């Protein structure tokens, strides 16, 4: 009796074997969602009506596509549009869009400086990096995550440092009490995991209200952001990274999450 | 006998006067070419046809009338595309840009390593602050150029540090000798000031390929960069700042150079 949606999805074989599983693909079609894959060796405009696109692909190629489509389609979503996840590819630029953020509760939310590091030379003779107190914390300065070299890494010591690869972006790790908050993020609704950084949470409607900030400011509906509590004044927390449609389905009951989602989504009002 | 080429201008009321001078006005004209404001109380399509459109206006409603005017006239030059000119307005990004030149000259190119700061709690907080050889040239993180204070400034001491406003770019401004070299580019024309920072020139040819570099990778045909010799070595050189559009007026003999430029443009191939 009641209509039925489509859900194209084109992601890479891996990202297609975690996240499109069996569970999901089943829940969504009981819901009446058909979660459709995308023919990446065939043009976009070539392929079947969507109601909703869902995709974690880069390249010049993939987002002319897309530029296409949303011209072509304006009503239909596209999770997440490509303009929207590059503002995550330069680490400095990232993070000046949650500085935007208004914080106006009794926890306060900061952005760490960060050290940018362009050549050879610079790592070896900067006097500035000699006044560092390790572990530190070391992205490329432009990155994307495809390549597996485009993800966070510590560093113990200046040896370790002067063998990485310029650009970088340093920033010191030692305030946090050697605990990471990971915090998963799917359109309005967010959850939480405690780890133990260097292999007691914070207010829920804290992490709700930063969610809703980085989701307004970033416009993107899918990704993860790292925070630490800042453990001299034991009240204060600080975002140290964002990644786009990160690995879901690690988390139980994923499945229930991204289908309540994909439906949130396809009555767009 | 031989037809006449339009150079629309676009430009604010003080950058009109010092840049469209009668010599300018007269040596174009006298050479077949008719410099022509643009009205910016009327749309762009709504204007008279221009062979070349040279601007330094910034806002969404010009960017956007610029990009319909690229799409229905993709033959006609435009000085400069607004995405080209967007490459400077993040100092992070602009310098990332420069990184990527090849260097492959017995004289050295470095980009300087640079410290980003997000909030007031930061630069009162930020140990590596306390461990910077003052002076030091500060910047906003992203600015434009347009409001006074989107400019480079120098400080003395922490506490002129302490009052300025975040996010901002800092950077150590002790290895030149007391000498700045500020170099104008028009096309593939460039010219070299000699300056005496704080309120004996590189090669030639160095300073071409680096405004060549610079040209291919920022696609601006009309900037100024700032670079200093590192005086420890001596045959070091280092870009500090990047400017879209400078004051040409001030360098004599700029109608010549302009008008050379103008008229390159209008024979594009
Ligand atoms: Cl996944
Ligand atoms: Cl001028």
């Amino acid at each position: 009796h009641p209509p039925r949606y489509v859900i194209g999805y084109a992601l890479a074989p891996k990202k297609q074997q975690s996240f499109i599983q069996p569970s999901l693909v089943a829940q969504a079609a009981s819901r009446g969602m058909d979660l459709v894959p995308v023919d990446a060796s065939q043009p976009l405009a070539e392929q079947g009506p969507f109601h909703l696109l869902i995709h974690k692909l880069y390249g010049d190629d993939w987002r002319a596509q897309l530029v296409a489509f949303a011209a072509r389609h304006p009503a239909v979503p596209i999770v997440d549009p490509p303009h929207a996840i590059d503002r995550l590819h330069n680490r400095i630029s990232m993070l000046q869009v949650v500085s935007e953020l208004d914080h106006a509760q009794d926890s306060t939310f900061g952005i760490p400086s960060q050290v940018v590091v362009y050549d050879a030379a610079a790592l070896a003779d900067f006097g500035l990096l000699a006044a560092l107190r390790f572990p530190l914390i070391a992205k490329p300065l432009v990155a994307d995550g495809t390549a597996k070299s485009h993800k966070m890494s510590l560093v113990y010591h200046r040896e370790g440092l002067g063998k990485l690869r310029p650009p970088l972006v340093l920033q010191e790790f030692v305030n946090h009490g050697g605990v990471i908050f990971k915090v998963y993020v799917v359109g309005g609704h967010v959850t939480c995991v405690k780890r133990r950084s260097l292999p007691v949470v914070p207010p829920a409607a804290f992490i709700n209200q930063i969610a809703g900030g980085l989701r307004r400011a970033l416009g993107l509906q899918l990704f993860n952001f790292d925070m630490i509590r800042d453990v001299r004044a034991g009240d204060r927390y600080l975002v140290i990274d964002i990644n786009y449609f990160p690995g879901y389905a690690k988390m139980p009951g994923y499945e229930t999450v991204l289908t309540d989602f994909f439906w949130e989504m396809v009555h767009k009002d």
